[PDB]
């Protein structure tokens, strides 16, 4: 007996529906900017499969950041460019300005819009209830347009959210795990950063859908509101699981197990214990009590759920009253 499958209950089949040149990703033709407008400035980071750097646009003086990717697999840099193309212009998607190649060596750079971001490390100080209120909403935007886009971003955490906040501005980065949804398919479980990993992919289950963004969504909140980056802090994949199981309770984690006829491996029910589901209260101090009300405890509740069929989407998110005050300061035109 295999695990029961699952499909996304809401933008199901939006890549059935569309051309094949939408989706099929290894079909693309790239068309190559030139890679001698750009001059490269300072290296911001590395990882992985790339290596980013601030840049100028030599045409116009303005700054942009390039990631030069490493020879990871073609298919992947070309699934990668897709996206960005078929997202450009999504409320707070970070746009793809240009995509390069040395002509010579043929390594491609991708260029991006630079937003000027607040490091995440200080920023999460001087957040109001209200900041919180707004970012969330904007995050929201960003993950509603992307899954009715048929994609799932698979790497929401506070390093792929930059925010500038003198301007206000959102943008979601790293688009580099992102997939098209295709109702059926079992997909990699090795994505999203240990700390945001959803139920799903720590009990190894492969039919998953958009629903895991709005986990790590989540848990981003909750680190937002109650002030303690990551909130759940695993030393390992398993550990991960059990650090989840002390807050929402070993009970309602082997009701998910029992519903998908999932099995863990032997360990786990040995190291997952016995876990009492715990009041959102019980997080609440002196120190962050002014982000938290019962409408961010009731929304927060809705997303961190075991279950990833019964997790908010991310429009009914957006219906939900902690944004009432959000919402209505949003509905305008100058
Ligand atoms: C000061 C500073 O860090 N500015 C930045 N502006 N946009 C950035 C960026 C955009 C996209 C990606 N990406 O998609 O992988 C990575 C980084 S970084």
């Amino acid at each position: 007996s295999g695990p029961v499958p699952s499909r996304a209950r809401v933008y199901t089949d939006v890549n059935t529906h569309r051309p094949r040149e939408y989706w099929d990703y290894e079909s693309h033709v790239v068309e190559w900017g030139n890679q001698d407008d750009y001059q490269l400035v300072r290296k911001l980071g590395r990882g992985k499969y790339s290596e980013v750097f601030e840049a100028i646009n030599i045409t116009n003086n303005e700054k942009v950041v390039v990631k030069i990717l490493k020879p990871v697999k073609k298919k992947k840099i070309k699934r990668e460019i897709k996206i960005l193309e078929n997202l450009r212009g999504g409320p707070n998607i970070i746009t793809l300005a240009d995509i390069v190649k040395d002509p010579v060596s043929r390594t491609p750079a991708l260029v991006f819009e630079h937003v000027n971001n607040t490091d995440f490390k200080q920023l999460y100080q001087t957040l109001t209830d209200y900041d919180i209120r707004f970012y969330m909403y904007e995050i929201l935007k960003a993950l509603d347009y992307c899954h009715s886009m048929g994609i799932m971003h698979r790497d929401v955490k506070p390093h792929n959210v930059m925010i500038d906040h003198e301007h206000r501005k959102l943008r979601l980065i790293d688009w580099g795990l992102a997939e098209f949804y295709h109702p059926g398919q079992e997909y990699n479980v090795r994505v999203a950063s240990r700390y945001f990993k959803g139920p799903e992919l720590l009990v190894d289950y492969q039919m998953y859908d958009y629903s895991l963004d709005m986990w790590s969504l989540g848990c981003m909140l909750a680190s937002m509101i109650f002030r303690k980056e990551p909130f759940f802090h695993g030393h390992d994949n398993y550990d991960q699981l059990v650090r989840i199981a002390k807050v929402l309770g070993t009970e309602d984690l082997y009701d998910y197990i029992d519903k998908y006829n999932i099995e863990l491996d032997p360990r786990f029910n040995d190291i997952l214990g016995r876990h009492s589901r715990k009041r959102w209260e019980r997080f609440v101090h002196s120190e962050n009590q002014h982000l938290v009300s019962p409408e961010a405890l009731d929304f927060l509740d809705k997303l961190l759920r075991y279950d990833h069929q019964s997790r908010l989407t991310a429009r009914e998110a957006m219906e939900h009253p902690y944004f009432y005050t959000v919402v209505k300061d949003q509905a305008r035109m100058g």
